[PDB]
């Protein structure tokens, strides 16, 4: 995971 734990959907907030 890149960055949120569950939906991985952070990319410009």
């Amino acid at each position: 995971i890149w960055g949120d734990s569950g939906k991985l959907i952070a990319t410009t907030a």
